[PDB]
């Protein structure tokens, strides 16, 4: 199934970060991403599989990350998540069977329900591991999302995108974040 | 743990891992964690009341109590046991009905006021074993919600949380 | 041990002690610093115990000024990159003598203090060449407890540790 | 050849960085570095070993850190690393073989093949941990440059300006950052 991936939705907080929230007086103030994540992120769009971001928190931060990592898809602020799979899997032209989802807690579980293929992050707690299809061994915020990037890639034929110099240099162009 | 029906816990080393992020004017930034606030909201659904308890009051942190529907705290004073009995009186709770959970030797007399008490992974020694239960994940990193899975769960409602259907109700 | 017991006064570094060694950087420098609760509760337990505690860090800013203010410390020596005599004069302040002194530290920096020191200690992620350096080696690492697994050490060598061990054995220093 | 270093170029995000870039609503906002890095860098440079960044990304922030360091080479806000390989080694005198890199991810793949010597953060992923000469124990942002300064730097015989405090009081006057 992994050869078939067309779309990933990724959860946000847990999974692009390692689930802290980092408060002013005025609410979230930072966000923190990881680098190798948003490198993950545009190998994946260079390789035309789509990227959505599902996230039961509206932060204008969330919403910078989402900019720069030209993603168009998602829904923020949003507690229910199997309707807004199925509506992104709409709107990304793909089905159920061709999308993959990451998630680390609770509310994620309707999300992998969902979705034809998913992933927890390796400090999920044990009912989320329990539920996926598979559990990276990489913790959120720590390059989980990567973790799962490179292994869809390498399953559809495309690792040298990632593991070889001159893969690499042949996308640099799309690369940024 | 069947019987709670109020759980205190301090912030900083428990819903924090006990980093103070200053600027030149004092706290600047407070890191919570996202999977503590589910367990907190799952708590309150669950008819569990919660509260705050903290010696450093900053409007980071009563921002955040605000954004989690915190109803309950204390914040700013040293002396937690009698904050604990305060607290319970406005909670309409006894002793024996609350948890606290706590990380350092300003909350050995929480632990004693309450009923039940826990201890976050990282916390020393001689707050470990004066606790009931020493979780295993460290402050900061998701042992309150290691905390409120284990009373749900041993309130016969770990369905809130372990399972799609059973989260899909509230 | 037996140093342990006389300590009256503790210098610490501050970067990859009080902190963990990042550096939060904004366009004009530092912008954050960031400390341990459990550390500041283990400095004020030393203060409250007569044990006096400074700051020596060779960086100087308006965010450890206040985390200093804050912790009621009142004797440091910031922006000298040659510590071995501001040990001295830090001791000078003090009123006490470098074997009644000891000294956290993580980095190459520091050895000129362990050396002024009567005790050093090394945080648990300093380099193999500064732990050889030190009389203890602690098993916390910098910015997660370090300076606290200290000052409980010394605390407990001079028949404290009841200030931070049991709930009554704590109520009196609060 | 450690022996024989005389240039080191570095890479930032998950290098001298764990990997989190630390958003606003604004982008970037903070940038971390690690302070034994910092000191590690000073003292190559004290010891005739010029240090460079190297990033794909330019920002006031990263500019701030390299003048606080006293490095007066750079090349920021370029993604296609080999090519700046060659034109840092040019501007430091030195020549490929007398300079090594310390890199994490795919794009420092052209970066490692350009310099005689290459280091992998301990949390590179095993496609970068395998290109290069030597592994670190220590993960990117917590002081893997300095495992690597050190090393460098002792294979010279200069370890005493590190490991003695007489030997760092003789260079002090030059430790700052
Ligand atoms: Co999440
Ligand atoms: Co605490
Ligand atoms: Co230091
Ligand atoms: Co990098
Ligand atoms: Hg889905
Ligand atoms: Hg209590
Ligand atoms: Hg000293
Ligand atoms: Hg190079």
């Amino acid at each position: 199934k992994l050869e078939n991936i067309k779309f990933v939705i990724t959860d946000v907080d847990g999974v692009l970060t390692d689930g802290q929230l980092h408060y002013d007086a005025n609410g979230e103030a930072i966000k923190s991403f990881h680098v190798r994540d948003g490198l993950g992120i545009k190998m994946l769009m260079d390789a035309d599989i789509q990227v959505a971001v599902l996230s039961g928190r509206d932060s204008p931060i969330l919403r910078r990350r989402i900019a720069d990592l030209g993603i168009k898809l998602f829904f923020l602020g949003k507690l229910e998540k199997e309707t807004a799979c199925f509506d992104l899997m709409k709107q990304a032209g793909v089905t159920a069977e061709q999308t993959a989802y990451i998630g680390d807690d609770s509310v994620d579980l309707p999300a992998f329900a969902a979705c034809g293929t998913s992933f927890a992050v390796a400090d999920a707690p044990i009912y989320v591991k329990n539920a996926v299809d598979h559990v990276l061994s990489t913790h959120g915020g720590k390059g989980a999302f990567r973790e799962m990037s490179d292994m869809i890639l390498q399953a559809q034929g495309k690792s040298s995108v990632f593991d070889t110099a001159q893969g690499f240099l042949k996308s640099v162009k799309s690369m940024g974040q």
